[PDB]
């Protein structure tokens, strides 16, 4: 049984309507190896009391880069479930559970929920970004805590796309947006390490291990992506 100390447990009322209609999406479960082992909801696949049994979904997170090798970093809506408020990659979310972002090859799927996403939450039309011009990259293992109840635990796929696009975000979804040199991006992460700023606690993840690596060379990326790979962070 799960110890509820009070009611406040329950507790959602940053959240706005879409965003709480929304927790009855259905995500992808999946084992350590990124295997479909079914189907269960956002609200199920994101409750702390859910992931310490294990519970873990196929998820995305997207680096996009513009032409003058800046990136697009969101900050968060206030309404968000998880993270409010917090600064954070250029996208991130989860394929659903239906035949079209079910398909594996190539990563087809998840490819296309990430279209879907970039789409719903900034606005970036279809005829800016398809699935074509979205770079499966690697994966990451990840779990985080948002608050003592709602937190994160995914097989995370990074996918990278550098275009020039126009933005017309929903600010259910997000709140505000920077485009980043790489400089600023590392100076926002030691501002977070301060205290000053909130941050995604993958982002620096990403940011350390892949994007200092790939800056220098976002003209062609193909060197660095990495098949049959999970990374454990
Ligand atoms: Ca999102
Ligand atoms: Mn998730």
């Amino acid at each position: 049984l799960v110890p509820r100390g009070s009611m406040s447990d329950i507790n959602l009322d940053w959240v706005d309507r879409r965003q709480l209609q929304r927790l009855e999406e259905m995500l992808i479960v999946v084992d350590e190896n990124d295997k479909v082992i079914g189907a269960d909801t956002k609200r199920n696949c994101h409750l702390n009391e859910n992931i310490e049994k294990g519970l873990l979904h196929r998820a995305f997170s997207v680096v996009l880069f513009n032409t003058k090798n800046r990136i697009l970093i969101q900050q968060r809506s206030d309404t968000k479930v998880t993270f409010p408020g917090y600064f954070t990659d250029s996208c991130s979310s989860h394929p659903l559970y239906n035949p079209a972002e079910l398909e594996e090859k190539d990563a087809i799927g998840v490819r296309r929920a990430a279209q879907r996403r970039l789409q719903a939450e900034l606005g970036i039309p279809g005829e800016q970004i398809s699935p074509e011009d979205i770079v499966f990259m690697t994966i990451y293992h990840h779990k985080a805590k948002s608050d003592r109840i709602w937190g994160e635990h995914e097989i995370c796929y990074l996918l990278l796309v550098r275009k020039n696009v126009t933005l017309n975000p929903d600010p259910s979804e997000t709140k505000s947006i920077l485009y980043l040199s790489q400089e600023e991006l590392w100076e926002l992460l030691e501002r977070e390490a301060r205290g000053e700023v909130k941050v995604t606690p993958w982002l620096r993840t990403i940011a350390e291990r892949f994007l200092y690596r790939w800056w220098p060379h976002l003209d062609d990326v193909t060197p660095f992506v990495e098949l049959h790979k999970i990374h454990r962070v």
